[PDB]
């Protein structure tokens, strides 16, 4: 019983970051995710018409673009929020969705013990069902010229709201309430589709 | 005062090669073993136990015709075919690598106990486990299923239908049957995995 939760611990409360040649290969429950290092140098540079669309991003002294790897982080986090929409393993969701969402650690602490004794495998099989449709629904969007009401999902935390929009670029992840931006090239999701 | 980032990682990748965890469901069992879920049928046994009391009993003598087969789970089966699968990895690799002492000793264990944590104490093997070679066990654990996928039920005019993996130990042969996987080894011990197991890595 202490082995089957750690088990599930190790994957769940641990975010793992390693350096590749093509950017970064990232683990999480059990997932691997590999991220390409193309991006801030795109965003950052235009800071291609997409400009115009996101205003709010572009051209706004009041926003930050972030690594692609908070991207991921912020839409694993939004795949969570989105499961959460359905008692008591709900507030460990809601533990995990936050730390992937607003700190940059990777490894999930506060509070341990708590969320552990919720953990299992039936629970991680669910959480791993549910981010492998989640990135699903993310490719199911379509690219359009405008900006238009198809084209993105949005999650809204008590605390934030995540907008990830599917552009010529990739995956356009922002989250508010100030502005924080990034963008995922569609390859990190190419093998689950 | 913590952990560095390497350390985590590497219990991290530790904790998912050397626990093979086993629930039980409606269905049969739930395997998690490196990150990768197996849903494992329960059934089956008693066809093999008939058997072993055809086309088939005669193809397989050893098992069927033999009071000193013996048949196991089929967890025992996925176990195996792991097992197999990790050898055939660390035969295309060289003794230079760290891999290769895991592919190794973590196959072993798979292979030869039924413990479900295994006690890896070698500080030296553990301290090379990493994200990366734990990536490239689940790449040829896959492209290995996939090649058990593509074989052919056994038939007449000798399409190709079995695998084998010797050891200097033992000899594995997975066959597939219209029942699934029968999955042997002899250094005689048996089972079958119901192909559904791998349905969704098709």
């Amino acid at each position: 019983k202490d082995m089957e939760k750690g088990v599930i611990f190790s994957d769940l409360c641990n975010f793992l970051i390693t350096q590749t040649l093509q950017g970064w290969k990232v683990y999480w429950a059990g997932i691997e995710f590999d991220v390409s290092q193309k991006g801030m140098a795109l965003l950052t540079r235009l800071k291609a018409m997409t400009r115009n669309l996101f205003p709010h991003l572009f051209q706004n002294p009041n926003s930050v673009i972030q690594s692609p790897i908070w991207a991921l982080r912020v839409i694993l986090a939004a795949g969570l929020q989105d499961q959460l929409l359905d008692e008591p393993l709900t507030g460990a969701l809601g533990l995990i969705s936050d730390w992937l969402l607003t700190t940059t650690s990777t490894h999930f602490n506060l509070r341990t013990r708590s969320v552990k004794d919720q953990l299992s495998l039936r629970m991680l099989s669910l959480i791993r069902s549910n981010i492998l449709q989640f990135i699903n629904k993310l490719d199911a969007l379509h690219v359009v010229n405008y900006n238009g009401l198809l084209s993105s999902i949005e999650i809204g935390t008590s605390t934030h709201t995540i907008i990830i929009t599917r552009t010529n670029m990739g995956f356009l992840v922002e989250v508010q309430e100030p502005v924080k931006f990034s963008l995922l090239h569609e390859s990190a999701f190419k093998p689950f589709t």
